């Protein structure tokens, strides 16, 4: 009633003081100073290049997200919840207390003017869950309802939660789906107090934050001000860092973390570098093979290709050795098949599916192949022999024919990865075309899957839900511009979908991810290619943090640094 975990029970109890990783002894004041890559048009961040630091900041949701677990919501504008356990109804209570920054209170009309005006025009995912709704209504001011009966779908109360309470009585509907840099109003601990188009965003703290001490709340936003710049490209933001203008950055370039440290503020204390690690899954991007097309249609030839991909060597010649490979679609976490056998509730759940699952992944004894070449090059060749490819005199044939694909690549990290690549399966036998497309061929390529292979993302989530359909699906597989960019349809796929979509309890939830993480990785729909195990990050030492970061999310922390505080 005062806590929604997405699976089992909240693990904060009702009278919690505040989240475990914020620091109610954090000081007050001083100015932050963000600086951000890219450039920005626009302070609206719900339409479909929308100023980073307004989420959370200015604009609110009903309840609070809990980044110490997988998926969990606390009282925010909302003070307490009516669900049922089938999820078919949620009531939200509104806490009297909350009002925007202009001083008007929060009401239902509020939310449900959000509700509709979101449904109407916002992200299409978003349109999408909420058009799932059967009713939303103010049974009185301070109550709104919505009738989820029929729908099944045990993620959207939460997705409902999160959703942001914007004032009716201030929003220009019609002016929405613009670019628009006027001063948005929210109900936030900031307001927008100075914009710059492309330049910078200067958020001031509201002294009059209706929710400051809502145990939610309590230990965030310590900053007086917090200043968002915005820079060209990475080394003059670099630059910035290094001169003391900007109070913090994430890196992510090898070469700058592995050589660029060498300055004095590094080196007298007034700054500091650290690497952080939390519970959050990682991964996977990789090789995506186009299974649509009859050169990639057999698995034993997809896995044959992926055994002869070095990574040891493109770390060590690229990347200073900073990576790690990608072993899963959840890595390094809890919902990893990685390394463990499948349990005997695993088992149960493949059972309908005996030939989803080979037994290499189903035992918790395959990884990618490690290399250190004719033992790989040789257990390549004998899993292609069994999938009907035998090499003729210098060339892999396949139906008659000599094997050739081209590998799609969109810029030139990509392409050193993919000619990498096509050098080693020149060692089979095999022609590898590696081509570099502009960005609007490769977009329009991407969209209609007009490619032999690609590199793909698919970001794991701490709390996987309905984008796994997205991704992996057989509905989406023939679908222009979806996310099943390797053409999977596999009705064990769907099934486990199904099951970690249905799953209630945190225990049933692990356990069903994990036997799909066992399916996905038994269609080598994709080569895994690489991640850092832990976040790089560098800071001004005259900001601090909680000794407690939180478990979940990635990045650790926001943009706007919400548990920092300026030290005194």
């Amino acid at each position: 009633s005062h806590g929604l975990a997405m699976h089992g029970a909240p693990q904060l109890p009702k009278d919690f003081d505040h989240f475990p990783y914020a620091d109610p002894a954090a000081k007050k004041g001083g100015r932050l100073r963000v600086g951000l890559p890219g450039t920005f048009d626009s302070l609206n961040p719900f339409n479909v290049t929308a100023a980073q630091g307004l989420v959370g900041n200015v604009f609110q949701g009903l309840m609070a997200r809990s980044q110490d677990e997988p998926f969990t919501l606390y009282p925010l504008i909302a003070q307490s919840i009516d669900i049922d356990p089938a999820r078919t109804r949620v009531t939200f209570h509104l806490d009297p207390r909350a009002h925007f920054s202009d001083g008007k209170p929060i009401t239902a009309e509020d939310v449900l003017f959000s509700f509709d005006l979101l449904k109407a025009k916002g992200r299409p995912q978003q349109r999408i869950a909420y058009g799932l709704v059967k009713s939303a209504t103010a049974p009185d001011p301070h109550r709104v309802a919505y009738d989820l009966t029929g729908v099944g779908d045990r993620e959207l109360p939460l997705i409902l939660a999160i959703m942001p309470v914007l004032p009716k009585h201030a929003l220009d509907v019609e002016r929405f789906s613009d670019a628009t840099l006027a001063k948005p109003l929210g109900s936030g601990p900031y307001v927008v107090a100075d914009v710059q188009a492309g330049a910078r965003l200067l958020l001031k703290r509201d002294p009059n934050y209706w929710g400051a001490d809502i145990p939610s709340q309590r230990g965030f936003y310590n900053f007086d001000e917090i200043d968002l710049q915005y820079f060209r490209d990475g080394n003059s933001l670099f630059e910035a860092f290094k001169a003391g203008l900007i109070d913090y950055r994430d890196e992510t370039s090898t070469t700058r973390w592995s050589t660029g440290y060498d300055f004095p503020a590094l080196r007298d204390g007034r700054m500091a570098r650290e690497s952080l690690k939390n519970e959050n899954p990682k991964g996977l991007n990789g090789f995506v093979f186009n299974t649509r097309r009859a050169l990639f249609k057999d698995a034993r030839l997809r896995e044959a290709f992926g055994m002869m991909f070095d990574f040891e060597w493109v770390n060590a010649n690229y990347y200073a050795g900073l990576y790690t490979r990608t072993k899963s679609f959840f890595d390094e976490s809890e919902l990893s098949s990685s390394g463990r056998g499948a349990s005997e509730k695993e088992r149960a759940l493949l059972a309908p599916w005996p030939d989803a699952v080979r037994a290499e992944i189903l035992e918790g004894e395959w990884r990618p192949p490690v290399s250190d070449d004719r033992d790989m090059a040789r257990r390549a060749l004998d899993l292609l022999a069994a999938a009907g490819c035998r090499v003729d005199g210098d060339r892999l044939m396949k139906d008659g024919e000599p094997f050739s694909f081209e590998i799609m690549v969109k810029d030139r990290d990509q392409e050193r990865l993919a000619l990498a690549y096509a050098s080693s399966l020149a060692r089979i036998g095999v022609e590898v075309r590696v081509r570099l497309v502009d960005e609007v061929q490769y977009q329009r390529r991407r969209q209609k899957f007009d490619f032999d292979m690609m590199i793909g993302q698919y970001v794991a989530s701490a709390s996987p839900g309905n984008e796994q359909r997205m991704r992996w699906s057989s509905a989406t597989a023939n679908q222009e511009s979806s996310f099943n960019l390797a053409g999977a349809a596999s009705p064990a796929i769907d099934g486990m979908i199904s099951a970690l979509l249905s799953a209630r309890s945190q225990e049933d939830f692990v356990t069903a991810v994990r036997a799909y993480d066992r399916v996905l990785l038994s269609g080598f729909y994709v080569v895994p290619l690489f991640h850092a195990s832990e976040q790089w990050i560098a800071h001004s030492t005259d900001i601090v943090r909680p000794e407690r970061s939180p478990r979940y999310g990635s990045p650790i922390f926001g943009p706007t640094l919400e548990s920092w505080w300026r030290k005194n």
